[PDB]
């Protein structure tokens, strides 16, 4: 491994061997069907709202999120990088597809598959990933740096459906070597969204953009139809000329064939035929190839950039709505712009590398923080692009100034912006893309007073319930199977209109977004103020016994739905107290004295009653009326956690909060599998896990990271990082369960999981306040 010195991979990059087998992998722990795409994953490519492409550590383009809201795991075997190498003096060279595997069926059988084990490494520190290729049969060593321009405070490049592959080649031997690098890509128009004739009309063309000191050669893979539909658009691959390399290409090879039409050319001398052919296909799958070839002398290094783009302008949801994706603002809407996107990338990628370095450097240069924490912090951000992200630039048909945004809870529970989950999981957005965050909260503000009196069947018990009640904040902003943004509360497993936690969380999210963007945006507080007042007022009506706190009813009425709360709970109670104190402060800022005095009076009566009902000398009781009332809940003081972030001071005494957190560490962390798997939700005071519900026996990964940040702000540094380490270990480490780039909601003590690719563990960014 001499190639690693010639590139700059950071020490905190997650690492694994190409073709490595992982034996300890976790699986779903529920009865009902659930996504398990295996441990063969990698860092995604593509911007926010663009659709994403997961290229795995084995090299394959396998996890397809190009249909917005859907997860489709299947390797498109034609999509590869391949290498030819020939030492001078030798009669024949050697060709190899850089993929640790082979096709299932007989297509592309002529290609050299099965990249051998122990001959290269994969590295990832999102948005960057790397592959090194160190093979005894290949005297020249190769490496590639791949990424998309995911850049905080940038809402432009961050939206781009593009990826750059920056190759580096070095000759450590004492002989000249001829080398070629080839990018192949299938014309994937019709991969999704086309009901019949899936390849019909697909055709490939070659663009040669000649100019002074900048030759670009690219394949544009599109369709002869100009229909403005979900399925129609273009893919493009290409490369930029550099000193010392020649470019060659093949416009059309058959992907539904043995591939020797391409491979007989490449395997001979690493040079393609330069055959243009715009003939449309009927049933055969087609693809394009772009190759560079060059001669490396002993000790010579050379660098060459390839790129990939996809112009698929329209996203369609199952309810019928068609929207334009965000990137169309900068490239157009007609779906004929893939070359323009590719060109932009090939000419500006170095500026993008530096911009990515600029935002990662403040954390990476901090030597007080361990590498493992940095690994988790950056790589958890994968989900912002991979979470079925929807970011609209006009409805098809239809002008407006705001661009609506949605991030899925996950793919098993296909709900956009689930409010509970984004309470924990929206920290990266508020901290790194605050204009998206504020847009999402305005979307919620506009739904507060929506009344939908039509009745739906509740999934858990079969009872009938009203869809959306006036003054109650929605559970979610729709599903990709139906109508995101337009039809809210797609969730039907419980009735969220009776929930005691969502209205409080909403108000806390509003004040968080004011506080964490500099306490400057009065216009935002102005816009949300009436919804905030309405949210707290409706929740006050649920106070039955008149202690100033809404009563949990012993039935599903908060996010830990099946782990039943009754009376005053520590969870909803603390959130209620924090929400009231946040609303006081908004009242002061907007000079709404009536509201200030009201929410101040409610706060004082509730604070007093919360402490009297729940404080037990060591921690705060789960609730006042359940059979598991004295359980130690990991999330018991969630309101105080947010109160620290929002700079609202003490809602509860400092001494009591410190004892409560120490107890959670002593029990929920350290007595659950030696503190190596995070904080289990519920533990009994005797030291055994609360078995009253499945949710109590689960570690929730986002809750554990949030708890770690709470510990961190309260000076409990060892406890914070030790608590968070178990989540890192399980996700990323060789002794974990193989959840890298699909961090789940939860696992049980055996390490098996519920709901991979989950939003909540983005809460790790709460540790960077
Ligand atoms: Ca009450």
């Amino acid at each position: 491994d001499k190639i690693s010195h010639k590139i700059d991979i950071p020490d905190s990059a997650w690492t694994i061997g190409i073709g490595e087998k992982f034996k300890n992998a976790g699986h779903p722990n529920v009865k009902y069907p659930m996504i398990d795409d295996s441990y063969v994953q990698g860092a995604p490519l593509g911007g926010f709202g663009a659709g994403t492409i997961g290229r795995t550590y084995n090299g394959g383009f396998s996890r397809w999120h190009l249909e917005i809201g859907k997860n489709k795991y299947t390797t498109v075997y034609a999509n590869q990088f391949s290498v030819f190498q020939k030492v001078e003096g030798n009669k024949d060279g050697v060709a190899q597809v850089l993929y640790a595997g082979e096709p299932e069926n007989g297509y592309l059988s002529s290609w050299k598959w099965d990249y051998p084990k122990e001959s290269g490494m994969y590295y990832a520190l999102y948005p960057n990933s790397w592959y090194t290729y160190t093979n005894k049969d290949l005297p020249v060593q190769l490496a590639v740096k791949q990424f998309s321009p995911i850049i905080p405070y940038n809402y432009k490049e961050t939206s781009y459906p593009v990826a750059v592959f920056k190759w580096t080649a070095y000759n450590p031997t004492n002989k000249n070597v001829d080398v070629s690098i080839m990018f192949t890509w299938q014309n994937m128009i019709g991969f999704f969204g086309k009901q019949v004739n899936v390849n019909s009309g697909n055709f490939n063309k070659i663009i040669k953009d000649k100019s002074k000191d900048s030759e670009i050669v690219a394949a544009v893979m599109g369709n002869i139809s100009n229909d403005n539909e979900e399925w129609n658009g273009e893919y493009s691959i290409g490369v930029k000329k550099v000193p010392g390399v020649d470019i060659s290409y093949k416009a059309k090879f058959v992907t539904t064939g043995d591939g020797s039409d391409l491979w007989h050319e490449f395997s001979k001398n690493g040079i393609l035929d330069n055959k243009d052919d715009e003939t449309p296909t009927k049933q055969d799958g087609i693809g394009s190839a772009i190759a560079v070839n060059f001669k490396l002398q002993p000790g010579q290094t050379i660098e060459v950039p390839f790129a990939l783009s996809w112009d698929l302008p329209i996203m369609k949801f199952g309810g019928g709505d068609k929207w334009y994706k965000m990137y169309t603002k900068y490239f157009g809407k007609n779906g004929k712009n893939s070359f323009a996107i590719l060109k932009e990338a090939l000419n500006n990628y170095q500026k993008w590398e530096k911009m990515i370095d600029d935002w990662q450097k403040p954390i990476l240069s901090n030597k007080s923080k361990p590498d493992w924490y940095k690994t988790a912090l950056f790589n958890e951000l994968y989900y912002l692009a991979d979470g079925g992200t929807a970011w609209e630039n006009g409805k098809v048909g239809e002008k407006r100034t705001n661009n609506m945004f949605g991030l899925l809870e996950c793919f098993d529970y296909n709900y956009y912006e689930t409010l509970d989950v984004r309470f924990y999981g929206s920290f990266p957005l508020v901290m790194l893309w605050p204009d998206i965050e504020k847009q999402v909260m305005r979307q919620f503000a506009d739904t507060i007073n929506v009344q939908d009196s039509s009745e739906f069947k509740v999934g858990s018990n079969g009872a009938m319930a009203v869809k959306k009640v006036q003054g109650m904040i929605p559970h979610d902003l729709g599903s990709s199977y139906a109508l995101p943004w337009i039809k809210i509360n797609a969730y039907d497993w419980q009735n969220p209109n009776i929930w005691k936690d969502l209205n409080s969380k909403y108000v806390l999210l509003v004040y968080r977004d004011y506080v964490l963007t500099g306490k400057t945006d009065k216009e935002f507080l102005k816009y949300t103020w009436k919804s905030v007042k309405t949210a707290l007022d409706k929740l006050k009506e649920m106070d039955k016994d008149n202690d100033g706190i809404p009563d949990n009813e012993g039935i599903p009425d908060q996010t830990y739905a099946t782990w039943s709360m009754k009376g005053t709970s520590a969870y909803c109670g603390s959130l209620w107290l924090a929400a009231l104190k946040a609303a006081q402060e908004i009242g002061k800022v907007l000079k709404d004295n009536e509201a200030y005095i009201k929410y101040n009076e409610w706060y004082k009566i509730a604070q007093q009653n919360f402490e009297k009902e729940l404080w037990n000398g060591e921690y705060y009781n789960f609730d006042t009326e359940s059979d598991h009332k004295d359980s130690i809940m990991a999330d018991q003081l969630a309101g105080q956690w947010y109160a620290d972030i929002l700079r609202l001071g003490d809602i509860l005494p400092k001494d009591h909060v410190q004892k409560a957190l120490k107890k959670i560490y002593e029990f929920n962390v350290m007595k659950f599998e030696n503190g190596k798997m995070g904080a289990v939700n519920g533990m009994r005071p005797d030291g055994i896990v609360d078995e009253s519900d499945i949710q109590a026996q689960e570690v929730w990964t986002g809750v554990t990271y949030a708890l770690a940040s709470f510990m961190k702000y309260r000076g409990m540094t060892e406890e914070a990082y030790n608590t968070a380490y178990g989540v890192y270990k399980m996700t990323y480490d060789k002794s974990g369960k193989g959840y890298w780039f699909r961090t789940p909601e939860a696992w049980t003590k055996d390490g098996n999981y519920r709901a991979s690719m989950y939003m909540r563990p983005l809460s790790i960014w709460s540790m960077e306040v």
